[PDB]
Protein backbone atom coordinates (compact mmCIF):
# COMPACT_ATOMS: atom_id res chain seq x y z
CA UNK A 1 0.00 0.00 0.00
CA UNK A 2 0.68 3.54 -0.41
CA UNK A 3 2.58 5.66 2.77
CA UNK A 4 1.00 8.56 2.28
CA UNK A 5 -3.00 9.03 2.57
CA UNK A 6 -4.50 9.57 -0.61
CA UNK A 7 -6.36 12.56 0.07
CA UNK A 8 -4.21 15.08 1.75
CA UNK A 9 -0.36 13.64 0.68
CA UNK A 10 0.25 12.93 4.48
CA UNK A 11 1.74 10.36 6.38
CA UNK A 12 -0.03 9.37 9.71
CA UNK A 13 -2.45 7.41 11.27
CA UNK A 14 -3.07 5.61 7.68
CA UNK A 15 -5.81 2.83 6.95
CA UNK A 16 -4.85 0.88 3.78
CA UNK A 17 -7.06 -0.45 1.29
CA UNK A 18 -7.44 -4.17 0.68
CA UNK A 19 -8.28 -3.82 -2.87
CA UNK A 20 -6.16 -1.41 -4.02
CA UNK A 21 -3.21 0.61 -2.55
CA UNK A 22 -4.76 3.70 -1.33
CA UNK A 23 -4.21 4.39 1.65
CA UNK A 24 -6.19 6.89 3.76
CA UNK A 25 -6.40 9.11 7.28
CA UNK A 26 -9.65 7.93 9.02
CA UNK A 27 -11.63 11.60 8.42
CA UNK A 28 -9.88 12.28 4.84
CA UNK A 29 -11.84 9.02 3.36
CA UNK A 30 -15.44 9.91 2.64
CA UNK A 31 -17.67 8.34 4.46
CA UNK A 32 -15.00 8.22 7.41
CA UNK A 33 -12.95 4.90 7.48
CA UNK A 34 -15.27 1.95 8.83
CA UNK A 35 -14.29 0.84 12.54
CA UNK A 36 -14.23 -2.80 11.47
CA UNK A 37 -14.80 -4.84 8.06
CA UNK A 38 -12.06 -6.77 7.39
CA UNK A 39 -11.66 -6.86 4.27
CA UNK A 40 -12.13 -3.01 3.75
CA UNK A 41 -12.67 -1.74 0.30
CA UNK A 42 -12.32 2.36 -0.44
CA UNK A 43 -14.14 4.79 -2.18
CA UNK A 44 -12.20 4.45 -5.46
CA UNK A 45 -12.96 0.52 -5.54
CA UNK A 46 -16.45 0.55 -4.28
CA UNK A 47 -17.08 2.67 -7.21
CA UNK A 48 -15.04 1.17 -9.50
CA UNK A 49 -17.15 -2.29 -8.86
CA UNK A 50 -20.36 0.11 -9.78
CA UNK A 51 -19.24 0.73 -13.33
CA UNK A 52 -17.99 -3.22 -13.42
CA UNK A 53 -20.99 -4.40 -12.49
CA UNK A 54 -23.32 -2.17 -14.84
CA UNK A 55 -20.88 -0.98 -17.41
CA UNK A 56 -23.67 0.46 -19.38
CA UNK A 57 -23.96 3.21 -16.41
CA UNK A 58 -21.10 5.08 -18.12
CA UNK A 59 -23.15 5.80 -21.18
CA UNK A 60 -23.64 9.40 -21.46
CA UNK A 61 -26.36 10.84 -19.49
CA UNK A 62 -28.02 14.14 -19.41
CA UNK A 63 -26.93 16.75 -16.36
CA UNK A 64 -30.96 17.66 -16.09
CA UNK A 65 -31.59 13.66 -15.47
CA UNK A 66 -28.77 13.04 -13.27
CA UNK A 67 -29.79 16.03 -10.88
CA UNK A 68 -33.24 14.93 -10.57
CA UNK A 69 -31.83 10.90 -8.90
CA UNK A 70 -33.19 10.66 -5.64
CA UNK A 71 -30.48 10.18 -3.29
CA UNK A 72 -30.57 5.86 -2.83
CA UNK A 73 -27.22 4.18 -2.03
CA UNK A 74 -25.18 4.58 -5.07
CA UNK A 75 -25.91 8.10 -6.00
CA UNK A 76 -24.76 8.90 -2.05
CA UNK A 77 -21.94 7.28 -2.74
CA UNK A 78 -20.92 8.76 -6.55
CA UNK A 79 -21.89 12.32 -4.26
CA UNK A 80 -19.51 11.13 -1.59
CA UNK A 81 -16.11 10.26 -3.99
CA UNK A 82 -17.17 13.67 -5.73
CA UNK A 83 -16.79 15.40 -2.77
CA UNK A 84 -13.52 13.48 -1.83
CA UNK A 85 -12.51 14.40 -5.15
CA UNK A 86 -12.86 18.06 -4.34
CA UNK A 87 -10.84 17.64 -1.09
CA UNK A 88 -8.09 15.86 -2.88
CA UNK A 89 -7.29 19.21 -4.49
CA UNK A 90 -4.48 21.44 -1.79
CA UNK A 91 -6.63 24.12 -2.72
CA UNK A 92 -9.40 23.48 -1.44
CA UNK A 93 -8.16 24.45 1.88
CA UNK A 94 -9.79 27.51 1.26
CA UNK A 95 -13.35 26.57 0.92
CA UNK A 96 -13.34 23.68 3.91
CA UNK A 97 -13.90 25.85 6.80
CA UNK A 98 -16.45 27.94 7.76
CA UNK A 99 -15.54 31.59 5.69
CA UNK A 100 -16.36 34.75 6.94
CA UNK A 101 -16.67 38.18 5.44
CA UNK A 102 -15.21 41.48 6.19
CA UNK A 103 -13.59 43.04 2.51
CA UNK A 104 -14.11 46.93 1.76
CA UNK A 105 -16.42 47.24 -1.34
CA UNK A 106 -18.10 43.49 -0.96
CA UNK A 107 -20.84 42.31 1.38
CA UNK A 108 -21.13 38.61 2.46
CA UNK A 109 -23.19 36.27 0.45
CA UNK A 110 -26.91 35.47 1.41
CA UNK A 111 -25.72 31.63 1.91
CA UNK A 112 -22.51 31.08 3.11
CA UNK A 113 -21.67 27.48 2.39
CA UNK A 114 -17.99 25.44 2.61
CA UNK A 115 -17.25 22.21 2.05
CA UNK A 116 -16.97 20.68 5.60
CA UNK A 117 -20.80 21.86 5.94
CA UNK A 118 -21.69 19.76 2.44
CA UNK A 119 -19.67 16.69 4.05
CA UNK A 120 -21.72 16.78 7.33
CA UNK A 121 -24.94 17.36 5.13
CA UNK A 122 -23.92 14.01 2.91
CA UNK A 123 -23.50 12.25 6.34
CA UNK A 124 -26.34 13.34 8.14
CA UNK A 125 -28.38 12.00 4.90
CA UNK A 126 -29.44 15.91 4.27
CA UNK A 127 -30.20 15.38 0.90
CA UNK A 128 -32.70 13.71 -1.04
CA UNK A 129 -31.70 14.02 -4.67
CA UNK A 130 -27.96 14.59 -6.47
CA UNK A 131 -29.65 18.49 -7.07
CA UNK A 132 -29.37 19.24 -3.37
CA UNK A 133 -25.34 18.25 -3.28
CA UNK A 134 -24.80 19.72 -6.34
CA UNK A 135 -26.55 23.40 -5.92
CA UNK A 136 -24.48 23.12 -2.53
CA UNK A 137 -21.13 22.71 -4.32
CA UNK A 138 -21.70 25.12 -6.58
CA UNK A 139 -22.57 27.47 -4.31
CA UNK A 140 -19.17 27.19 -2.52
CA UNK A 141 -17.47 28.96 -5.71
CA UNK A 142 -20.08 31.41 -6.68
CA UNK A 143 -20.10 33.11 -3.57
CA UNK A 144 -16.18 33.16 -3.92
CA UNK A 145 -16.45 34.76 -7.43
CA UNK A 146 -19.31 37.29 -6.20
CA UNK A 147 -17.51 38.31 -3.06
CA UNK A 148 -13.77 38.70 -4.12
CA UNK A 149 -14.81 40.61 -7.16
CA UNK A 150 -11.89 41.69 -9.35
CA UNK A 151 -9.43 40.80 -6.89
CA UNK A 152 -6.90 37.80 -8.17
CA UNK A 153 -7.80 35.62 -5.35
CA UNK A 154 -11.05 35.11 -7.55
CA UNK A 155 -9.42 32.21 -9.56
CA UNK A 156 -9.15 30.47 -6.92
CA UNK A 157 -12.50 30.01 -6.77
CA UNK A 158 -12.41 29.24 -10.45
CA UNK A 159 -9.92 26.57 -10.30
CA UNK A 160 -11.43 24.33 -7.70
CA UNK A 161 -15.00 24.87 -9.32
CA UNK A 162 -13.13 23.10 -12.63
CA UNK A 163 -12.01 20.19 -10.57
CA UNK A 164 -15.54 19.97 -9.09
CA UNK A 165 -16.61 20.26 -12.50
CA UNK A 166 -14.30 17.90 -14.53
CA UNK A 167 -15.42 15.33 -11.76
CA UNK A 168 -18.72 15.60 -11.93
CA UNK A 169 -18.70 15.08 -15.55
CA UNK A 170 -16.66 11.99 -15.09
CA UNK A 171 -18.74 10.25 -12.25
CA UNK A 172 -21.60 10.58 -13.25
CA UNK A 173 -21.20 9.93 -17.07
CA UNK A 174 -22.37 12.73 -18.56
CA UNK A 175 -22.30 13.24 -22.04
CA UNK A 176 -19.10 14.92 -23.65
CA UNK A 177 -19.75 17.79 -25.34
CA UNK A 178 -18.58 20.55 -27.61
ZN1 LIG B 1 -5.30 12.61 4.79
ZN1 LIG C 1 -9.25 0.77 -2.88
ZN1 LIG D 1 -26.23 -3.17 -16.03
Amino acid sequence: NSNICEVCNKWGRLFCCDTCPRSFHEHCHIPSVEANKNPWSCIFCRIKTIQERCPESQSGHQESEVLMRQMLPEEQLKCEFLLLKVYCDSKSCFFASEPYYNREGSQGPQKPMWLNKVKTSLNEQMYTRVEGFVQDMRLIFHNHKEFYREDKFTRLGIQVQDIFEKNFRNIFAIQETS
